[PDB]
């Protein structure tokens, strides 16, 4: 049980009498009044203590990544990695360390939709026996900017316009694309966000990245450059934009519910932790500077070496106390790891510690149960708001004769202390500049675009076409085109069509045809279809419901989550047509006999909106899902102009339909149904 | 200009050089580094002051009605109402008073959709020459509960489940309908929220209500029981649920954009302020108790008397500082 | 161990390596720099996490009673008091309840002197098994004002002037006496503060009062009006003002060190909890309204009935986490107690809850270890800044089918819930007025002054003379005289002398000669001299030291704390003359042979200021302390002009001096050394 240490702070209210926050049993359903129909008395201490706590329930949301969700788990190391790092949690084969991970979007506030197009956070805390170690990462290996002093500029430009606070959780407005084109370093992460990484199917179907180059340090001080990677054991999967838009309204909690259900049903998701290891003398050997967070290291130059696996198998008990209150920091570093001179990483170390003072209104946020380490805290810090401990050592200073030298200093040689990499040097003038090695903003965006499948490339262009069409300012649109043309003339030409602007002349300075592995989503089938959802469209009339039940029973044998849909909640029905939508499912199958609700009077009922069964099947097909119909239900496919000839469409007997749908779920999205420019 | 008093705190940065918050011109696009590819210096005061302010931008959202939008305007009285109230802002015909109004949902957090099904807030401030007077009302004339000590129970049950924080901005979960059926007083507002009032076309197409019976008092102390009413001059209009759902995803800012667009285009919305006036000795004479906020007074028993009109004609300059 | 429950949050750093606040061993004595003589790096996470916690150590001081100190202890009930209250902690003989008590002044800020003249706080928390019960009291039985809405006005006027923040922890300025004379209800507490109650010898030598009339309620709902009393087992004792002033500079921690020393040495102080009980139908039967907080009930009308005793025997381990962070509330009420319509108490209930939001900045301050009850918290409260628990019940609302009705309602008949006194009613118009029964502002101030000894009365008049002479506005001083004249014409006349104002004519509307017991300090000797301090003046020359240590050993047998003073820290010396002052002792005895440092060569030394040994003996005598000299040390008494057989002066051999000094410590202050108005006449 990963949450084991949290047991001593859990409060059970079962069978208990109601109390105030200072003890004493009470009733609190009536205000104390002066007479039968009289005013409430100020001396009603019960009312005021109950309502004061309600009035003060909220804390400020995270300044970025406000919308998110998390879970507990365990990390297991695959070996003794002391030859590359002194980190204790990586220091023995099969060694286990509790973790908590929080996934998120970036721009939207609390309560914005999960399926907005955005970069996604992927923050992992290791509760190691030598302190808390956080990998505060994203699902995209590169970031928008090269210097941390520019973060407020990027965030202000993406977040809503400060006059009317429009739009929510979206980059599709003038200020964001004014910034992207004025700060060309942002074009790389932009392309990733316009790809499937911007609209992932679920938290469980994302890779993770530390982005920054860090250092792993051995006991003697020898260091290697390192990139952190999380490889999902569930496979990467993404939606299409027109689907994520509807899903944002039909279920804003799509991703957090997906993670909760997977853990509750015993289908805990897993990620393997992997690293790219680079010698210090190769920091600028691969066509870019590894101190530059706008570039990633192609796996051809350095393969992914997996060190262990992380599995998230415990949901939180109280969302606010655990998920909302947890405070990640890249400064949460342990012996065996060190920073690099990444100018973006450097400023993060200040911002995360400082921002906790705003979110928690005090300096003792590390004493909260979700932030406490398991390894023990011994220093001379005292007081502060909400001080929860009582310190025994009255000689709270060092050096000191009276405290006998305790707590004692720890360094590289005594006490397993943290230490900066011994060989790191400073040389040159104090400057407010960036290295000229950071100047290429176009090569790797082109490299990323080259490494996607044709339809995958079309998704990227259709995302840019959608977003840039929201820009009202003509010159900003031209600025965007001019910057896109430096990455690829064909991309700029194809985007220019939607904008009604002229196809610009090629600027080939950064054009190239190189490709790299591991960045595409749609070029690989899923390794498992467990937890994937199948919507079964049925009806309470006839014998459709009994066949749907048998269909459901066989689908569930393969680990699928099956929802039978009918007009009302008859026996065996999981959801009404009124509450159903294709966005909730990964496959849509029509049960035999249910074709009666796709035309005629069966399609016109007060129990659901007109055309809802046909809308669900139409949505599921046009969004690239596997769609099916059993037996006579092929009339439902015919009613929407779909033939069994097509890939991802299945008809016939029940067994043939189950096999076809289960194979189609590995493909997940059938890209044959999406038109490409000039096809 | 309704916002005329706010101009003295407005800051124009056009044609100016970047500064810190304590003055002095600066550049803030490069951190100070010790060497060409070196670490950032703690002495970079420029970086830390700019990033500290960013790190501390957020304040707690409202515990309820966190999602909303507002605008400035003018309230104009239709008469000298001194025979029913001593309130200065109603003391003369054509008397004008600046206002600010915020419309909102209730359950959803800051970034939730405008077209979620919910009770809607309708909060009005009159900046009168005898103090600020607020009518903090809703677009529905009755409330769920009869005693304020039960408010945390209602809100907890409607807001997301505390284990996973699901669902956002929705009453369609177990805990809400547990409370509705366990506290039957909630059924009246429930029915209003399940009607078109729960999914209005826009803020401009809602009526407003103070819900509570208040008192109007004259200079010598004669009192009347009063219900506040806002009557939209744009007409009441609502969506249908299957449409509001898609709109929640296609444009979560549908209502705040609608209000902003109407004001910017010169189509300022208006509401008439109307009242029902009841004698003190008839507080229990209309088939219910007028101290009960789960009941409204049918207009057949007491028709509306209109006191004036309010027009919202100025959008805010900074949403955070104002709205 | 009253602190037993706090052991689970105690952190022991001995034998450990330094860590950050998120774990991991570190060194934190050098900043990370870019080069040997280079700038500090932003990536020094160790420096910033250490200095951030330092930068944010302070929390707002209490808006009033900012200066004070406290301790843990145990309260023991003397019987089963279910016949008068359903309160659990009073429900059985020898039933024990942990307590924390904080004593304080009122006006001064965090670092002000203990021995300023002020009302003194006396706040007790009972950690009962049915919730925390707080008696937030003072060492004076009446308060300045009659309605809580006037509290900001009283406090603003007593606290420093808002333009320069002068004076600290003092009522001797214009605005304070402008308010006392403009709001005549303040005159009763004024007189108490101008007496010995304003300058007590220690926290342990104070009585305590809940001030307000409260209600005791039995299981069946029967109620009685009640006044809370704390009666010190150490006896009441006070200083003189000219002594308190010097002590304010010589040791600003005099009272908190006294309490700490007494507990550390095994001399835990004790108070008895006593009540006055009044029938509901007699609330206005004793010459005043018992809802009026400016009045106390004379013990002749209702005697004190002891219910138990409280003993404070454990010092805090961390002052901040315990004493500074503890949050008292009169709203901390339990089953068996109820409020009254005392308009001062009524507003307190709102203010103490609200003010914690400023001091603790978050609604979860009751989760702090020192504020937590021992009885268990079960409700549907959630979230809030700094939420320290993880609630299991996901159906956090009532009523509810899903949570099976739990946590469940508790009332008078079910679950031993709190219930308001069932017989209380409201009747009349909603009003912003005060009951005319509150109108008398002068009778009881006169009763209090009538009940002090003659020299005790002179201390009150001399305190007023000192304070009012600081008032610069002429009219305010005249306004003060007119108000004083309504209490006592002779008081106004003796005060008028110091102010150079004419003796006002009698205004006998409220004059009377009644007296009452239990309000005087100097008319009763102390029941014990334990912990009382003796300063033995000695010297390092000759054999004075060896005799001074024999004197110390005998004195210590009787429970006294003895300080042997000499020119330097020789063997057997506790304190140097440079570090010594008479304010730190209750008696001063010159050891035989030490007369050499009172005159001539031995009195002129670079090791202490000029005349220091003579000044200690002079201060000790002039401030009314028992003073003594052994054998040849009688020369020291003669050098300052003190006759060897005055009252409280003891000369002779060692055994005689010990005998006389211990007897004089019971008298404590020798009042015939203070001139009374009319003594200097011819
Ligand atoms: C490679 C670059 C970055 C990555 C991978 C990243 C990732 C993240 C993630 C995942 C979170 C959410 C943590 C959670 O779930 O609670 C977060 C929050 C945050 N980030 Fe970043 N971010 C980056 C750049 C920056 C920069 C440059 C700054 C400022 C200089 C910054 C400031 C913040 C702040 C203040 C928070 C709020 C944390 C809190 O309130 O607990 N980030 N970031
Ligand atoms: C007739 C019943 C009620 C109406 C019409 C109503 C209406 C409103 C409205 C419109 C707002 C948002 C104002 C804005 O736009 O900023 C609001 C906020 C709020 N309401 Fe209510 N509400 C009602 C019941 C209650 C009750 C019973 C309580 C508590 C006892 C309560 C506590 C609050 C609080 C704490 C806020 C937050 C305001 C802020 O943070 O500034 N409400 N209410
Ligand atoms: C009989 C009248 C009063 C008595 C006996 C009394 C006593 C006390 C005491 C002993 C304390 C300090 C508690 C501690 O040691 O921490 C205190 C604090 C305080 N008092 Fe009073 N007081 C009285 C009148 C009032 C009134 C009328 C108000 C306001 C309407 C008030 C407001 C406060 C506040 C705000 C604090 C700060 C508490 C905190 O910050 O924790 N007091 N009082």
């Amino acid at each position: 049980d990963a949450r084991q240490r949290l047991k001593e702070v859990e409060v059970d209210d079962n069978g208990q009498f109601m109390t105030t926050d200072f003890g004493g049993n009470i009733e609190e359903q009536f205000s104390l009044k002066a007479g039968g129909r009289g005013s409430t008395l100020l001396e009603d201490f019960i009312f005021r203590q109950k309502l004061q706590h309600f009035d003060h329930e909220r804390i400020p949301e995270r300044v970025v990544h406000a919308r998110g969700a998390g879970a507990h788990g365990i990390f297991t190391s695959y070996g003794d990695w002391s030859n590359i790092t002194a980190a204790s949690f990586l220091g023995a084969k099969d060694k286990q360390t509790p973790v908590f991970v929080r996934f998120s979007t970036v721009a939207g506030s609390r309560g914005s939709a999960d399926t907005a197009r955005d970069v996604h956070g992927f923050a992992t805390r290791f509760y190691t026996d030598e302190g808390n170690f956080d990998i505060v990462g994203n699902n995209i290996p590169v970031f928008f900017i090269q210097d941390a002093i520019r973060f407020p500029d990027l965030i202000h430009s993406v977040k809503p316009s400060p006059d009317n606070e429009v739009p929510q959780a979206a980059t599709a407005h003038d200020s964001a694309w004014d910034f992207f084109s004025s700060q060309p370093s942002a074009l790389h992460t932009l392309f990733w966000a316009m790809s499937g990484n911007g609209i992932p199917r679920s938290y469980r179907h994302m890779d993770g990245f530390g982005i920054h180059t860090f250092r792993l340090v051995t006991e003697d001080g020898k260091s290697k450059l390192v990139k952190w990677h999380w490889k999902t054991k569930q496979g990467k999967a993404a939606l299409v934009w027109e689907e994520a838009q509807v899903l944002a309204g039909k279920n804003a909690d799509f991703h957090r519910q997906d993670l909760w259900d997977a853990i509750e049903s015993g289908n805990a998701p897993s990620w393997e932790l992997a690293v790219q290891l680079i010698d210090e003398d190769k920091a600028q050997a691969y066509g870019f500077d590894l101190l530059d967070p706008t570039k990633f290291l192609p796996e051809e130059f350095a393969p992914l070496q997996v060190l262990g696996e992380m599995t998230l198998n415990r949901n939180p008990m109280n969302y606010f106390a655990e998920t909302e209150q947890i405070s990640f920091q890249p400064g949460h570093i342990v012996r065996g790891v060190d920073f690099t001179e990444d100018p973006l990483l450097q400023g993060r170390l200040y911002s995360y510690l400082d921002t906790q003072l705003n979110r928690h209104r005090g300096p003792n946020f590390e004493q909260l149960p979700i932030n406490r380490p398991v390894s023990g805290v011994h220093n001379n810090h005292r007081d502060g708001q909400g001080q929860a401990w009582i310190h025994k050592n009255i000689h709270h200073y060092s050096p000191s004769y009276l405290n006998k030298g305790y707590p004692a200093q720890a360094n590289q040689t005594v006490g397993r202390g943290f230490f900066t990499t011994p060989g790191r040097t400073a040389s040159g003038v104090l400057n407010r500049e960036l290295s000229a090695t950071f100047d290429d903003h176009y090569t790797q965006p082109r490299l990323f675009f080259n490494s996607l499948t044709p339809v995958e490339q079309q998704f990227v262009i259709n995302a840019i076409r959608f977003e840039a069409s929201h820009v009202t300012n003509e010159q900003v649109k031209k600025n965007v085109l001019e910057q896109l043309n430096k990455i690829s003339n064909d991309v700029a030409k194809r985007v220019a069509v939607a904008l009604g602007l002229e196809a610009p002349q090629p600027d080939p300075t950064y054009y190239h045809n190189n490709v790299t592995r591991g960045v595409s989503i749609f070029n690989e089938s899923l390794p498992t279809i467990a937890t994937l959802r199948v919507g079964v469209l049925s009806t309470t009339k006839g014998g459709s419901l009994d066949k749907a039940k048998a269909l459901k029973e066989q689908l569930e044998k393969d680990g699928l989550k099956v929802t039978v849909i009918a007009e009302y909640l008859a026996s065996g029905v999981d959801q009404t047509y009124s509450a159903a939508d294709a966005t909730a499912f990964d496959a849509v199958v029509v049960a035999e006999g249910a074709e009666r609700v796709f035309s005629g009077k069966g399609a016109m009922s007060p129990l659901f909106p007109a055309g809802r069964p046909s809308q669900i099947l139409t949505d599921g097909y046009r969004w690239g899902k596997p769609v099916a119909a059993v037996g006579s239900a092929k009339k439902a496919l015919q009613s929407i102009g779909v033939e069994e000839k097509e890939a991802g469409v299945y008809a016939g007997a029940q067994d043939e339909v189950i096999k076809g749908v289960e194979e189609g779920l590995k493909v997940f999205k059938f890209l044959e149904r999406f038109a490409v420019d000039g096809d």
